[PDB]
């Protein structure tokens, strides 16, 4: 694609889930049933984007130095790649459920979970340089 604006819609994306998760780590450490549903409806619109375009093949940190932090080998495992991001969906879905249930402690467990598919997909498929 024209590279340039998918570089700037996936790292928009993620920064936008990081902003997410480090606000529900907030609520996560005091439960407030108003702040977590109002997170979860935020994350719930975010979850909802299709980022499959925003990978296309020779876009990783190899083809383009310094403007990306993807790694080649997500084209080469692309099944797993996906795998890794149908887990994050189905984690996030469990912590956005636990809010509007008001259920603290289902949301920070599953929380914990959603934590953890940042990091299987991190530790595959993202840059550490
Ligand atoms: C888990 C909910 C999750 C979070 C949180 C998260 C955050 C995140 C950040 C903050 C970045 C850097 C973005 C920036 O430019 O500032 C980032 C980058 C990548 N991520 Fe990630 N990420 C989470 C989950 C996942 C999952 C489940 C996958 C893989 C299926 C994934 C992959 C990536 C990749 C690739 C990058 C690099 C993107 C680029 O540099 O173009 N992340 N993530």
């Amino acid at each position: 694609a024209d590279t340039k604006e998918v570089l700037e819609a996936r790292e928009a994306y993620f920064k936008s889930l990081g902003g997410s998760m480090k606000a529900m780590t907030g609520v996560a450490k005091a439960f407030d049933a108003e702040a977590a549903k109002v997170e979860a409806a935020k994350l719930e619109k975010i979850l909802a984007t299709d980022v499959a375009p925003l990978f296309p093949a020779g876009t990783s940190s190899t083809d383009l130095p310094g403007q990306t932090e993807a790694k080649a080998a997500i084209w080469a495992n692309m099944d797993d790649f996906g795998a890794k991001g149908k887990a994050m969906h189905e984690a996030g879905g469990a912590v956005i459920a636990a809010a509007n249930a008001g259920d603290g402690a289902a949301f920070g467990a599953a929380l914990q979970k959603l934590g953890g598919t940042c990091k299987a997909c991190h530790d595959d498929y993202r840059e550490e340089d």
